[PDB]
């Protein structure tokens, strides 16, 4: 039941989704082993992403966690990057979306900067890269993240340089303390927390 609607360039809703994308855009420790080197991306298209029965199955649990947290669903827009961005977009979020190895344990993560999330598209720490280059560095092929409304609630805070959630909590924090520019990361630990709302469709930009 999932259809894709693609926005404009004109619509304020493509130019505010753009604007989190590029203004988002971090350097990372790795100098870009993973994810690419780049500044900012050339953005192909963005795409809204209506299922009924998905973002009802969002809803429903959203107002369970809200009604655990004096009303407060305490929801975000956030990045993930993954393999999988097809199956998602068509059946939801699961645990085989889930990052078995994360540092904060088997769940599924996003990212405040979409650089981070950039990271994943193609495999932990960027896999063998692109599929045609093999290339995890390629500004030719096509990368697909998705930009989702997430319900964190009681958020147990970490700081630090498919499970459960710790005990009398709805999600786990990653604040960063070591790397003064990094946004924070978050993982959920039920697939119904998260609604893949939008689809964007980018390349890399190699930097001038
Ligand atoms: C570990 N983090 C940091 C926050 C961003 C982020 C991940 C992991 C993944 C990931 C996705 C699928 C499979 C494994 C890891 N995707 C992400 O976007
Ligand atoms: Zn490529």
């Amino acid at each position: 039941g999932t259809i894709l609607i693609d926005l404009s360039p004109d619509d304020k809703e493509f130019q505010s989704v753009e604007e989190e994308m590029q203004s988002t855009v971090r350097e990372h420790r790795d100098g870009g082993h993973a994810g690419g080197i780049f500044n900012r991306y050339n953005i192909l298209k963005i795409q809204k992403v209506c299922n009924k029965k998905l973002w009802e199955r969002y809803t429903h649990r959203r107002k369970e966690v809200s009604e655990e947290n004096h009303n407060h669903a305490n929801e975000r827009m956030l990045f993930h990057g993954s393999p999988f961005v097809n199956a998602i977009i068509h059946k939801g979020f699961d645990e085989r979306h889930a990052y078995i190895g994360g540092m904060f344990g088997a769940g599924i993560y996003f990212a405040e900067n979409s650089s981070k999330s950039n990271q994943y598209v193609y495999g932990i720490g960027g896999g063998t890269g692109c599929p045609v280059h093999k290339d995890r560095s390629c500004y030719i092929c096509h990368r697909q993240l998705l930009f989702c409304r997430v319900t964190l609630g009681k958020s147990f805070l970490q700081f630090s340089a498919m499970a459960h959630s710790p005990p009398g909590h709805h999600s786990v924090t990653g604040r960063p303390s070591v790397n003064g520019l990094a946004l924070a990361e978050y993982v959920i630990y039920r697939g119904e927390q998260a609604y893949p709302e939008y689809l964007i469709t980018y390349q890399i930009m190699r930097p001038e």
